[PDB]
C-alpha cells in the first residue's frame, strides 16, 4: 500500500516528522530566531513557487472553461444543473462565513469599505490589477494603491473575455488552442511542485512548533477549528439540502437519502468523489427511478464543478487563519472570502493535485500571512473524508431535483 | 424614430434627465460630501471599465493595424494620400492646441521637460511603461518614476513591433490571426460598456451640477469652448483646405466649393461621415472631373482614418479640461496632447462606437482628472454636426490634391 | 575594406571621433552640468533603446531555444557534449570573477544575501518580477521590495516553461511558432539599433571624457582591466583546458596544440569563430584522428554555444563597473555576475548583432549605472582577437574529449 498513491503517505509521513522534530527542538532551549528562519525557509520556497503560478493558472483556466460552454448540452438540463450548482455553492460559503464569524476559534466605515471593494472589481489598468489593488486612506479622503495582486478584478475582467471569446465561435480558435496549451504547461508544473510539497510542509509545521510560545493554546483553537467544520458540514448536508429538496420537488426527502447511502459510506470510504461514480450511478438510476437522460450528464459535470463541501471548508479556514493572527476583516474582505471561496471550490477539483493553490489564492485575495497554513495541513485528512460526503449528497440531490424540474420535456420527447 | 439608433437617444434623455436631477438637488441645501459621492459613483465605475481598455485597444490595434499595409495599393496613389492624411491632421491639432491656448477658456526648467518627454518616448522597461512614467525632479537633479500610464512609449514600441512584423510577410500569420481575434474580442467588448454608459453619463453630470459652487462661471467656460471649437474649424477648413488646394494645384478653390456643396449639406445633415459617401461620389466623380480611379481609393480610407475635425476637437478639449482644473500644461505636454489627438483621431473612426475612450486615451496620457469629461458630453451633439463637416471637407480636398498630384502616371496607364 | 563590414568601422570611428571632441572639449574650460547632460543624452537613448528589449528576448530565446531539443541528437554525443559546455563556461566564469576581485582594478549579513538570492530565485508575482527585487532591511527584520529588474527569477520559470512545453511534443506547436515569430520580430529589432550604435558610443565616450576630472586615473584601471582579462585567458584556456584534457583521456595535450595551431592562428586572424569552421574542420579530422561522426555534431554547436572567453570576459567586465563606480558586490551579487556571464555568455554568439545586449543584462541583473559602459567599447578591439582564440581551443578541446568518451560505441556501431 506503500508504494500505491504515493503523495498522501509522503505528505502525512513528513507531517509527522515535522512535527517530531518540532516537539522534540521546542523542549531543548529558546531557540535563535535566524536559525529558526533557517529552519523555515523551505516552506518560504514552496509557498513562493505556488504563488508564482496563481496568476497564468486563473488566466489560463477561465479562458479554456467558458469557452468550452455548450449552450446546446442537452436543452435545459445544462442550465438548470448550472444554475443548482452556482448557488448551492454560494449558500454553502455563506453559512461558512457565517458559522466561522460566530463560533469564533481562535482568539474606516464599512460603506468605504464597501466602495473599494466596487472599485477593485474594475480595475483602472490590467498590469497594475496583476500585484496592487486600491484603498481607501483618510485625513480629504483620497485613494491610494496599496500592495497585493487584485483577484476580484483579474476575474472579472477574464470572465468578460472568455464569455466575450465564446461567441465568436470558430474564428477564435487559434486563441483558445493557445490558451489550452498553457493551460497544459501549467498543470503539468503545478503536477511538480506538489510532488516538491511534503518536504516544505515539514519545514513549515517545524518552524510553527517551534516559535509558538504555548502549545495548549493553539490546540485549542485546532480543536474548535475541526468543531465548526464539522457544525458547518452537519448543518448544511442535513439540514439545507433536503429543506431545498422539499420546497422544489415536494416529495419526502427521507426515502431518497434511503436511496443513496450505499454512495455515502462508499464516498466516506474511498474519500474521494471522481471514484464513486459507478455507485452512485447504481443507487440513483436503480432505486430512486432517476432518467439515465438526466443522471448521464448530471453527475459527471457534479464530480468536477459542484464541490460545497470545499466551499465551506475554504470559507472557514480563510477566517480562521484571519482570526489566529489578530486581524478582523471588515466589510469588503468577508464578501472577498465568500466569492473566492466560491470560485476556488470549483478549482480545487477540476486541477488535478491542485489543492493547496486554491487555499493560496484566498490568503493573497484578501491579503492574509500564508505560514499558518501548516496548522491546516495537519488536520486536512481527518476533514477531507467528510468533505467528500457533502460533495457526493450535493451530487445526488442534485440529480434528484433536475430530473423533476424536467419531466414535461423528457416525456414530451418520449412520446 | 425612438427605436431607430437607440444609442444617442438614451444619451441625450440619461443628459437631461441627469441635470435636471442636478440642478433640482443643489436647491434643496449644501450636500454632505458622502452621499455626493455616492451618487458620482456609478460614472466612477464607467471611468474605469473604459480606462481598463485603453491598454488592449492600442496593443491590438497597432498591431493589427500596420502588418494590413499594402505597399502596392495602387502604386504612389497609396502613398500621396497617406501623406496628405498625416500632415492635414497634424496641421489641425497644432491649430487646435495653440487656439487653445490663445483664447484661453476656463480662468521645472523647458529644457528638463522636453529631455523627460525624449526618455518617456523610449522606455527602459515594457512592463513598468504600462503603468509608470519617469520625470526629473530636482533639489543634484536625479530621474524618479511618477504614476500613470505611459502611452507614448508604447505607442512607440508597438509601432515599431507592427512595422517589423509586416516585413515578415508570410511567416508571421499566426501572429496577426492571434492579434486580429484578440481586437474583435476588444472591439465587443467596447460595445457592450458603452450600452452600459447612458446610467454614467448622468450620474457624471448630476455629481458635477451638485458640486459646482458657482453655476455661472461654468456656464461661461462651456460658451468659450464651444467659441473656441467653432473658431478653430472655420479657420482649418476655410482657410487652411484652400490655401493647401491653392499652393499644390494652382487651380481655383472656389469653383471646388461650388462642386462638393451638396457633400458638405449632407454631411451637416447626417452627421455621419461614413454615410455620406454616395453624396461625395456624386459630387466629385461627376462635378469636378476627378478620375474614378482616385476617389474609389482616396474616399473610402479618408472616411475612416482622415478625422481633421475630430484632431482639432479632441485637442482643444483636453487643454480645455487642463485649464478648468487649473493644471498648467509645461512643455512636455503640449506635445503629448499634440500626438496622443492625432493618434486618437484616426482610432475615433475606425473603432466602432468608441468616442469616449479617446477623450480618455488623452486625459491618462497627460495625467489628467478624468471626471470633468461630462461637461463635453453635454455639448458634444451640438458639435459633432460641424465636425463631420470639417471631415468631409477635407476628404474632398484630399481627392482634388492626389488626382493633380498623378495626372502623369494616370495618362501613361491610359496609352 | 571601408565599404565591407559596416559596423565595425563605423564603431571605431564614433569611438575615435568622440575621443577627439571629449579630448579637445575638456581642455577648453569647466563644463556646465546641464550641457555636458544634453552632450551625453544619445547614449542615454541608446541605453534605453536596449534596454527596452531585454525581456522579449529572454522570454521568446528560452522558449524558442530549450524547446528544440532533441533527445537523439546522436544519442550520448549530444549529452556529453552539453556537459563539456556547461561545465568549462562556468569555470571560465568563475576564474573570471575570482581574478577580478584578486587583481583589483579600479581602486547586512552574508547569510541575508544568500537567502535574498534564494527568494529571488521563486518570485511571488511574474508581472511583479519584470520590475522589482525583493532585499532584507533591518532595523524586526521584515522583506522590502526594491526596485530593479529581477533577471533570474525569469530565467528559472522560463526555463520550467520550456522545458515543460518540450515534453507535450507535437501538441504545443502553436506556440512554438507563436515564440519563433516573435523571438524572428525582436532580432530584426536588435539588429536596428545596433546600426543607430555608433552615435550613441561617440557621444557616450564623450560624455565620460569630459566629467571624468583626472585623466591619468581612469588610463590606469583601463590598463589593469586589460591585464585582468589577459592574465584570465591565458590561465584559463593554457592552464585549465589542458589540465581537463589531461584527467578524462590521459594522452599528451601538447601534440593536441601542435595539431590545432593553424586554427588558433586562423581564429586570431578573422576574430570571429564562425567562419573559422573550415580551418578547425580541416585541423581536428585530419591531424587528430577524431572521427567525422563526433566533429560535424561538436564543432557546429560549440561554435553558437561554447563561448568561455566571452564568459570571463563579461564576469571580468561587469565586477569592473562595479569596482569603478565604488560599489562593493555582496555575497548574493557575485554568484549574480557568475551566472548571468554564463547565460549571456551563450547568447552573446547565438544572437547575431547583440554584443551590447548582453552587457547590459549583466549589468541590470545586479543593479549598477550602465554609462560606465562607454569605457569598456574603446578597448574591445583590443580584446575580441584573443577572446575568439580561446574559444576556438575550447571547441578542439571539446572534440578531443568527446571522441575519447566515445570510442566504444562508435565501434559497436562501426562492427
Ligand atoms: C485557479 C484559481 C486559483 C483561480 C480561479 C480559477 C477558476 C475561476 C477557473 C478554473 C477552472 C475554470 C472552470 C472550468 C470549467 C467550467 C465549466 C464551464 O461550463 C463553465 C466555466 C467553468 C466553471 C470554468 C470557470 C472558471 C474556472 C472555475
Ligand atoms: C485606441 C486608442 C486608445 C489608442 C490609439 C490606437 C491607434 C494608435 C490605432 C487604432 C487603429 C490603428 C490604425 C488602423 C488602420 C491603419 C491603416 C494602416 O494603413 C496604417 C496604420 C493604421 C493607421 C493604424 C494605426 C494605429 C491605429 C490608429
Ligand atoms: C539575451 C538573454 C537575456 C536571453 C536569455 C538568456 C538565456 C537564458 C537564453 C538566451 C539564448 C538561449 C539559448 C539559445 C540556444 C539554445 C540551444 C538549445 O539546444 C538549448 C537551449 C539554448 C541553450 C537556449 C537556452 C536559453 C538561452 C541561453
Ligand atoms: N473534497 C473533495 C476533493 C478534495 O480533496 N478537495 C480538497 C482537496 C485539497 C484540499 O487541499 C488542502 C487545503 C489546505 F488548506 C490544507 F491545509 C490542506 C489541503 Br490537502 C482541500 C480540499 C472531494 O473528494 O469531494
Ligand atoms: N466627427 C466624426 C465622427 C465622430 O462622431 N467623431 C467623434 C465621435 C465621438 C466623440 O466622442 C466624444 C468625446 C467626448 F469628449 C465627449 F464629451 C463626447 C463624445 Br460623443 C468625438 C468625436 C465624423 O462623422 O466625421
Ligand atoms: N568572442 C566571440 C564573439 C564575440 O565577438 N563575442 C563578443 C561580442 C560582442 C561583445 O560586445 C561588447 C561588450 C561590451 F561590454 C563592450 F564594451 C563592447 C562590445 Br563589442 C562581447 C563579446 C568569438 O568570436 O569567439
Amino acid at each position: 500500500k506503500l508504494g500505491k498513491n504515493l503523495l498522501l503517505t509522503l505528505t502525512v509521513f513528513g507531517v509527522i516528522l515535522g512535527a517530531v522534530c518540532g516537539g522534540l527542538l521546542r523542549l531543548a532551549s529558546p531557540i535563535h530566531p535566524d536559525v529558526v528562519m533557517l529552519i523555515a525557509f523551505p516552506g518560504d520556497i514552496l509557498m513562493r513557487m505556488l504563488k508564482m503560478l496563481i496568476l497564468p493558472l486563473i488566466i489560463s483556466s477561465l479562458i479554456t472553461g467558458l469557452s468550452g460552454l455548450d449552450a446546446k448540452a442537452s436543452g435545459r438540463l445544462g442550465t438548470r444543473a448550472m444554475v443548482y450548482y452556482m448557488s448551492t455553492t454560494i449558500i454553502a460559503a455563506v453559512l461558512g462565513v457565517i458559522l466561522v464569524l460566530a463560533i469564533h476559534p481562535g482568539n474606516v466605515s464599512s460603506l468605504d469599505a464597501f466602495l473599494d471593494l466596487i472599485r477593485n472589481l474594475f480595475p483602472e489598468n490590467l498590469v497594475q490589477a496583476c500585484f496592487q489593488q486600491i484603498q481607501t486612506v483618510t485625513k480629504k479622503k483620497g485613494l491610494e494603491f496599496k500592495d497585493g495582486m487584485n483577484v476580484l478584478g483579474l476575474i472579472g475582467f477574464f470572465i468578460a473575455f472568455g464569455i466575450a471569446m465564446g461567441k465568436m465561435g470558430d474564428q477564435a480558435k487559434l486563441m483558445v488552442d493557445f490558451f489550452n496549451i498553457l493551460n497544459e504547461i501549467v498543470m503539468k508544473l503545478v503536477i511538480m511542485i506538489m510532488w516538491y510539497s511534503p518536504l516544505g510542509i515539514a519545514c513549515l509545521i517545524c518552524g510553527k512548533i517551534i516559535a509558538i510560545k504555548d502549545l495548549e493554546v493553539v490546540a485549542r483553537q485546532l480543536g474548535m477549528y475541526m468543531v465548526t467544520v464539522i457544525i458547518g458540514l452537519i448543518i448544511h448536508g442535513g439540514i439545507f439540502l433536503p429543506l431545498i429538496y422539499f420546497v422544489v420537488t415536494r416529495k419526502n426527502p427521507f426515502s431518497f437519502f434511503a436511496g443513496i447511502f450505499q454512495a455515502w459510506i462508499t464516498a466516506l470510504g474511498t474519500a474521494s468523489s471522481a471514484g464513486t461514480l459507478p455507485v452512485t450511478f447504481r443507487c440513483l438510476e436503480e432505486n430512486l427511478g432517476i432518467d439515465k437522460r438526466v443522471t448521464r450528464f448530471v453527475l459527471p459535470v457534479g464530480a468536477t464543478i459542484n464541490m460545497d463541501g470545499t466551499a465551506l471548508y475554504e470559507a472557514v479556514a480563510a477566517i480562521f487563519i484571519a482570526q489566529m493572527n489578530g486581524v478582523v476583516l471588515d466589510g469588503g474582505q468577508i464578501v472577498t472570502v465568500s466569492l473566492t471561496a466560491t470560485l476556488a471550490s470549483v478549482g480545487a477539483a477540476s486541477i488535478p493535485s491542485a489543492g493547496l493553490v486554491t487555499m493560496l489564492l484566498i490568503l493573497t485575495a484578501v491579503g492574509l500571512p500564508t505560514e499558518d497554513i501548516s496548522l491546516l495541513v495537519a488536520v486536512d485528512w481527518l476533514l477531507d473524508r467528510m468533505r467528500t460526503s457533502v460533495n457526493v449528497v450535493g451530487d445526488s440531490f442534485g440529480a434528484g431535483i433536475v430530473y423533476h424540474l424536467s419531466k414535461s420535456e423528457l416525456d414530451t420527447i418520449d412520446s
